[PDB]
């Protein structure tokens, strides 16, 4: 067995393992070409067609990418090929988890189609590596290249999921504490998983990426916090650090929550949960499973791809007809309107309780203006949309540790007054977006009045388009003055 | 609600979309209203590059981008030849209907693209001639019908009748001296930007170059901007016809040196073939076994789908999870030939040679060239013993577009000094660095056999065969077969 | 006369008309291939070796791409190709009066080498725009080609620098505000000429960019705003907005103000201070000048450039010894050495009448540690920035239109509780830093515990390696804890 | 103030430069202290193209840059050469070795880069023999003794005499069988890196093909990256030699391909060359009147600059910028013509031929030609007579840096099965529709006179010139000399 080698359009030429490649080479890993990296965003972006399968080669590469660089710098470290190869694995097999249309998936569907479960594509991933191990003798062909598969497995699992459970991990020691940072860092969101994507992503979409990986790289340094060797970053870097964070938070604003590609998940989640009691899917010793079912049998969930998508449109069955004709009307191109936006106000708070509650709250809104239709709780969608900086209320920059120029091995916090008055105030932030199931004129107009007079009546920010959408409306509030 | 000139402003306001080749491009509503129909929004599902994609990982793209951009591209390169030569009356209804074909010219595209009308159609219906251009005249009808078009295409100043015929001409050729009816002769410069069959120099080369280039991870040297800047229309003959620039006849050259470039290097990649015709294998076993349902209810195969546009609108990539995730067992065969691609047991390659001199391998008898390789006797001790079914012998044809022609022959360009008076570059008066000829053939083997043993006896049998035919020596001849190559003292 | 076809690697091939031609083809506009565009920036990073000339091409270009596309989409603002023309004519000549290394020029050596005088290069590119004109007969030209030159230069020249003196142009009435828009926007500094160094930049730096202007263009339309026709940007674009804003301080804060760029462009600066007194430069009528006083004449100045940097370089009089010996320091790369940065807090501004008198205060601190040498004022720098969004302490999108796809041609306001309360608090503020003529490791020791000790006196923000740099000082001030 | 095994951990922190074409880049302390000197600085006044800068506005970088990062590639080659074959014994003395020589390979360049050694020095001092490859040893010396490096060079391991050797021999070849004596047969492959005279696969077009596309505004086609992947050492003949993979043999035709396209688009442009010739002109008007002092503040001319480090140290583009801005009525003449070039008012591009079959024009009748050109006798009734120094006649050698060599001939390779094997592969082996020919001519014309009759008249004498010699037709000449063409029927 020997390494291959793959041309990939972010990376260029990569170095593969024969062991990655082993782990490559299974249907579990595969699968992966069939679920697109940013769902329906592809009905927006005509660009982004790509798959969870290269972006997963890409974060295995940068994850053995990082972990040499820090090794080579210092020796110190005792950083094995047998550590490489484990983090590369891990980088692998983080998404083996994603559902169809990925985070569709966890995110919309698995939370109405079966509330009472909990789960997430990362305990997904941790469930389907098991199941890729097992299913084709990956242990051995681990045991070949100096890996130890009991350790080394879960050490794999920790590192994709967390703490399986102080020093509460036990795949490796406070001295290798590092090692836990680089394919899902848990504690500042600072990780080669979001490099990938960030390059990934805005080459398909046709939007610039502004963060360097390869600058941050150089940059980098492992150095004692507390008794855990941690990653730090020059200090000087960390203007760059606040600009990583930006970078994430305009590509969720400009493209991930995009209004219109969030209305395609919506209506393609709403197709799955119209289909979801009518179509099989076979798993382990022939038993049947459905879409929300198939995450309990990873021989099932393995067959559960963006496949599903295109089996409900192209259906004859008549007990997939509403189903069906919900993505008939996105192939036409008949979408559910959007209304308008608004934000809350001071230090309000939307909780995730609620949500369910806010439709009936704005078909009860009394607007008093002439309409020619009157419409019902269930005309409306109202999504609310959480934008943070990938730890709720908190600074993800509290969260790193530096090093300077004159003391390499010493690590220091630095504060946000310490930095630039020109940086975000407040690190979460909640957008709610309104839609209306009525597409005519009529309803829309309607629609209109009926949110903008929410708004008013809940005291949230004046909708950009207030005076025009609903120029009766405003005048009312003189908050918006 | 504002006025100039007495009269009231009326604001029209077109689609954006966002394409990572061509940046911001705007959708005219008639365009728009072709592209939210199941007919194109199908090509969403057809990998651009077909198997391509299981080694290049880059290439996901599917031929609705694709698609988008070639009608883009078709509508700047007419609104500039418009703009500079206002005497050549390009309408925007011209400007319309060219846009329209360019993104039309992909409907009739089937799984995996070219894998399917190049390979699967030719071998399991031989009896038809099924070409994909064919497809999109016959989905573009499709599309028209089953959606109200028509009024719309009026809505917007064209004349259907008229048009509809222009825009299937452009597709796929002339339907049956000047043989083309939608537009006249001092319009002919109108067919040459969507698929230009006199010489190849078209819209679609340029989006695709520059998209797989994006896509696959090798970088494009092509520049198609410049090629607009120095592109006019020109009297040759009684036609008027797109000229380039005298200068940039290095640069044109250089244009199909890129398309061989990008042949060479991904479309034919010899693992990427293997996968294409590992896929249609596939497709072969399960073409009696699966069903698709198309107008009146009526049932087809995925050899007969192209038969009925209701039935073929539902046939994409999709056929090939629907065979990889089925359980009937009469798709055990098809099905397990799609698994042995995931767990990357492939065909293994033997080698590569060509014809010496300007011997020619006819399509006849590409059938009988595994025969002979297995009949081939290699004085080499072996293990093992194959036969003519473990051995495939995939013959490619590598060309400029036009068989042996050179396209630039074709070409017609335009001086500075005279830039309304059309001329002729012949090859002698380019570059003696240019090459010689047009069009070859490369002759690649592979083996079904995947053991070390039968792998190591298929080197034999590939060399020997070289040596027997008077093929040329392959490249790693003498290590692979050390003991065949020396018999051979042309390969010294 | 016909049109040039050009290749730019930035905006792509780009044709030039023959007036643009004949403008360009001077030795006053040829000028510009010998002063670089970031000054010492290229000494920084290498591939910054562009020069004005090429960013001038291209603003003169996207200029001409602006109004183009407005005019296409709206005809009835009656923009003709003579307005077309005078606005790729101020794209092109706004910065002829640039001099040697840029805004080293006017914004550091002028104000030192001649206090009394107020220059900027804006007034400069006036008076080159002039005499370029002038001395090569262009005004027939110009009416060959429908310009009508008394208004149209007049016009030309507003663009560049603003109102040469209710409406206050000349060269253009209000319905056709929105001309004095595209090149150098005073408003809210929206305009061609960012839109292009930020892409020529990055190019060069080997920072990407991401903003994206063509996007802009396709959401820009002209709105009625007051009695003035005025460009608007569509209303959901205002994220996009800020970023652009967002994108021209990264570039100030990672490139433009780099530390070390800033101090060569300081040793630069000194070396032709004492250059200044023997270098001469002939003018008109064969008249002698000085650095500093061949912005008095443009015969001179046109003679001016990035070449008096390598004659002095290369001189052997003795008089330049001094002079040369600077540049010499800078060959060598022994640079004045960086001591910290720090900023004020809460809303202390440092006044500019009072940065001659930083050198003496940090030199007079009172460190209470033991050290080897004593420091001078002579002996620091304190390099005062500022860092804002291009309109002081205010908000550039306070004064931005917006149109609602609703309404498309009626003009609003957006505020910024109405986007994100991500966005910064403040748009304007200070950055000190400090550096070290004497460059052994006991006065660096020195001015670093003068700089900590300076920082705790002033109520400065704690240096980021404070605690390292100084451990001795950070402890007695509280507040940086 | 850290330990590990007991023993003190010492941090060396090196030095990051961003590069735009090869992102963050580590210098070794060593490098910084070759890199901060005056001999080095000095590349940051003389442009990378000359004269392409006046053609191409995007063209302002400078050798520095360029120097910088066939350096820093010189040890990305070195060390995964390294990385997958330790039994080369490849030391970090020896990546140093040939970083340095990556750095200082350029040091030599004059004025406007290849104008220098190429146009003027041939011109202004016919009886000497000067390359700026040679320059740059006599730089590198230099550098080296007035800086005080071979301590430093010590303090990190190497050898100065030894390796200050091997540094000048891999920058300007053998400096008098095994040729070489700053390292053995055994590291053979490290001569190839920075300057192969072998086959021209090296480090520095790996980089000027990136940096100048980057800058041009034309896209780079070859990718280094993927070449060192596939590239190895193996033993062939006595030598340990660089080998690519046998399948990349397209790729490598390519990559001449590339340096062919780019010195067909950009370096050989006709109007940089004309602006190349008019810079040339003026130095040498220049040349008796411009004083540059050098060592013991002994005198030189831009011609004489060249024999003294010292003074050459200080002869930069900046000659131009002194030139143009001068006072001096002695310099009159040579101000003139680069005035002339401000205004664009440049010699007239006449037009280009070639000759034909195997014909070769010899450098020894360049000077002859533009007598026959005013010596041809066109039936065209004419305004003007022109004479011999009216016209320009400007010979170029197009070929793959070889003469009339194939590089592929002295490329060796080897074979996935056997990847310790060196072989070799012919051009029957690998496609028929490369280049028949290696080597050709191009020749321009041009015209000092540059009114309308002029040129009228300097376009009959050329075409008809190009008939006398049989000569290819000119792309153009029918529409340029229309009257001419008829007469040669060997053009139908
Ligand atoms: C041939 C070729 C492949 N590629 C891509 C496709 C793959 O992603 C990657 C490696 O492809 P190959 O080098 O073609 O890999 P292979 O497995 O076919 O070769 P072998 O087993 O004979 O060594 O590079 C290029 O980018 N450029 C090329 O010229
Ligand atoms: C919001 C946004 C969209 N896009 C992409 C997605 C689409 O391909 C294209 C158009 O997006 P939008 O301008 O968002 O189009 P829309 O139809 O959602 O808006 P509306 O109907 O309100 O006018 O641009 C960007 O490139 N950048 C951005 O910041
Ligand atoms: C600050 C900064 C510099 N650069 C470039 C400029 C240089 O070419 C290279 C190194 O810059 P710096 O890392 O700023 O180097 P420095 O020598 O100024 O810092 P110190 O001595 O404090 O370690 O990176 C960036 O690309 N991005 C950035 O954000
Ligand atoms: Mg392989
Ligand atoms: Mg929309
Ligand atoms: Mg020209
Ligand atoms: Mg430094």
């Amino acid at each position: 067995d020997t390494m291959k080698v793959i041309n990939d359009p972010i990376h260029g030429h990569i170095e593969l393992h024969p062991l990655l490649v082993r782990i490559i080479d299974t249907p579990q890993f595969q699968r992966l070409r069939y679920i697109k990296q940013l769902g329906g965003g592809y009905y927006v972006f005509p660009g982004a067609s790509h798959n969870r399968f290269e972006h997963s080669l890409g974060v295995g590469y940068l994850a053995g990418c990082l972990v040499h660089a820090l090794g080579e710098k210092q020796p110190e470290l005792q950083i094995s090929e047998r550590d490489v190869l484990c983090v590369q694995i891990a980088g692998l097999c983080h998404d083996l988890g994603h559902g169809p249309f990925s985070h569709m998936f966890d995110g919309r569907f698995i939370p109405l189609a079966r509330p009472e479960v909990k789960w997430t594509h990362e305990q997904g991933s941790v469930m389907m590596f098991e199941h890729l191990i097992n299913s084709n003798g990956i242990k051995p062909v681990m045991e070949q290249y100096g890996l130890i598969p009991e350790e080394d497995i879960y050490f794999i699992k920790e590192q994709i999921v967390g703490p399986l459970e102080l020093w509460p991990y036990k795949g490796r020691p406070e001295n290798k504490s590092f090692l836990y940072e680089i394919v899902s860092n848990k504690r500042n969101g600072i990780d080669v998983d979001k490099w990938d994507y960030f390059a990934r992503d805005c080459h398909h979409l046709g939007i610039q990426n502004n963060f360097d990986y390869k600058r941050f790289i150089k940059f980098a340094r492992v150095c004692e916090v507390d008794n855990e060797l941690r990653i730090c970053a020059r200090d000087k870097e960390v203007g760059n650090l606040y600009d990583m964070f930006h970078t994430r938070n305009s590509l969720h604003r400009r493209a991930y929550q995009h209004k219109v590609g969030n209305i395609i998940d919506t209506m393609i989640t709403d197709a799955f949960l119209k289909a979801d009691d009518y179509i099989e899917i076979t798993g382990a010793g022939g038993k049947k499973y459905r879409i929300s079912t198939a995450i309990d049998d990873m021989e099932a969930y393995t067959k559960l791809t963006d496949n599903i998508f295109l089996e409900i449109l192209y259906s004859t069955d008549p007990k997939l007809k509403d189903a069906r004709e919900i993505l008939k009307q996105i192939e036409y191109r008949n979408l559910f309107k959007y209304v308008g936006e608004t934000q809350p106000t001071g230090q309000i708070k939307i909780k995730r309780e609620d949500y369910e509650s806010l439709p009936k709250e704005v078909a009860s809104a009394k607007p008093k203006v002439l309409l020619d239709v009157k419409l019902k709780a269930e005309d409306f969608i109202v999504d609310v949309i959480n934008m943070d900086y990938g730890m709720q209320e908190k600074n993800p920059i509290d969260h790193v540790s530096f090093y300077c120029k004159t003391a390499p091995n010493r690590a220091i916090r630095i504060t946000k007054n310490q930095v630039s008055q020109l940086l975000p105030e407040k690190f979460a932030e909640q957008l709610i977006r309104v839609y209306c199931k009525k597409v005519d004129r009529k309803s829309l107009y309607a629609a209109r009045q009926y949110f903008v007079q929410w708004c008013a009546d809940r005291n949230f920010t004046k909708p950009q388009d207030g005076d025009v959408i609903a120029p009766l409306i405003t005048p009312q509030k003189k908050e918006w003055n």
